[PDB]
């Protein structure tokens, strides 16, 4: 979209941020323009998770305290960006970000308010790569089991995740079933996370458009 | 119970090795009886894949060459302890051991082959702590997550993996469906591994017992 779409969605979830809540951030142009919004009330909310580096030091800036994941039963809400979400509220994730700290802060969290432009609705999810973070010594490995179930397996080569594994951005599915093909990966020896977040969505999905933001509750 | 009994299951394995074969290679007391054995064949074998720092030293004073995961499409058999093994061949593995590395180089052989002594083999599967592997943002998460699925999860202060990831011990738990419950493991966000061998478990069972080496096939 543009910079104003982006904005309106990022500026429409902060209607979920109540009062003394600590809030799950993620990642993104979109929540970009979200941070700037819970700027403006950093006075009524305890503070935030972040599974972005990016947030969080923009989060710090605003003076707003960051908490650990560890330090927390639940977070009432995560607010995020998605590269693909079906019509069931199905994502793919993680494939210009964190996907194994979105993942995890999503699982914590009670409601994710995903946040997006016109682009990420899509009938099918696949056309996005979809992004598999895996242990080194077991790339090659993992690639021929992707590849069985019907991926094109691309390593991304010349980077690791923080953690220092390897990602595999997997090309040419067609995923009917994301709940299944979610099991099937995680259930990969080598495989560390997939960027399907199917069984656990989107609750709240929230587009920009020209005019304004349009709310999916 | 007794080294000798070990010893015998170790022996036992060398049967399973091919000639000229590159040959998988775990962990453990028994393994290093198997190690030995691999010995009186240096010569005549490719190399080692193996899964354990310990065990790579040891091929390597055999003169045996070491190859690494990425470097081979599959492996003959992988040889190795349990900690625990039940009639379905079935294990709990990774209690001592290098866990996630256990786990892809298993994946990736043809047979595995167990070596055990008296003491292994149970009626459920649960006594000896399930072994998981977590990534440290997630571990408190992870933790609830596996109460809820009737487990006592129990930190391993102190260390971390190769990989920089953090140990739950899991007591307490009633195994009677491995295969599901390694599903339900695998599936909560944050686990990297788990020490549930089910879907892929042993397929050749070599047990040392006062009367010499058994093997169940
Ligand atoms: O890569 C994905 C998560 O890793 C996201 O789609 C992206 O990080 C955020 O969305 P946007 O930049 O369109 O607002
Ligand atoms: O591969 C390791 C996993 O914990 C162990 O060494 C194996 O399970 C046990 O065999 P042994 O009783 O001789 O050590």
């Amino acid at each position: 979209t543009q910079d104003e779409m982006k904005k309106a969605a990022g500026w429409a979830a902060l209607k979920y941020v109540e009062k003394g809540s600590i809030v799950g951030v993620g990642t993104g142009s979109t929540v970009n323009h979200f941070i700037d919004a819970l700027g403006t009330m950093s006075e009524e909310i305890k503070g935030a998770v972040s599974s972005s580096v990016a947030s969080t030091e923009k989060l710090e800036a605003l003076g707003i305290k960051i908490f650990d994941c560890n330090e927390v039963a639940s977070l009432d809400i995560y607010v995020d960006g998605a590269d693909e979400i079906n019509a069931d509220r199905e994502m793919i994730k993680g494939g210009g970000a964190a996907l194994t700290r979105e993942k995890i802060v999503a699982a914590i969290a009670d409601k994710f308010i995903c946040i997006v432009d016109g682009t990420k609705a899509v009938d099918v999810l696949g056309t996005f790569p979809l992004p598999v973070e895996v242990i080194p010594m077991a790339r090659s490995y993992v690639a021929r089991q992707l590849v069985k179930l019907g991926g094109d397996p691309c390593y991304r080569e010349g980077v690791i995740t923080d953690n220092g594994n390897v990602i595999l951005d997997v090309y040419g599915m067609k995923i009917t079933n994301p709940k299944q093909l979610e099991d099937q990966i995680n259930a990969i020896p080598g495989v560390v996370t997939v960027g399907l977040f199917a069984h656990r969505g989107a609750d709240v999905v929230i587009t920009g458009t020209p005019e304004g933001a349009k709310i999916e509750e």
